[PDB]
Formats: structure tokens, sequence, C-alpha cells
């Protein structure tokens, strides 16, 4: 019931790039 952190990540190692990349044009 647990673990559910790989979609979570996302949303922190999405920022992570997104933080570089332009922003959403």
């Amino acid at each position: 019931a647990k673990v559910n952190i790989k979609p979570l990540e996302d949303k922190i190692l999405v920022q992570a790039n997104e933080a570089e990349t332009t922003t959403a044009s």
C-alpha cells in the first residue's frame, strides 16, 4: 500500500529538467 513514489518522483524529476529547459512555451 506504499512504495508509490515512482510517479511522484517524476513531479520532482520533471522540475529538475523542466527547471533548465525554457518555460513551457
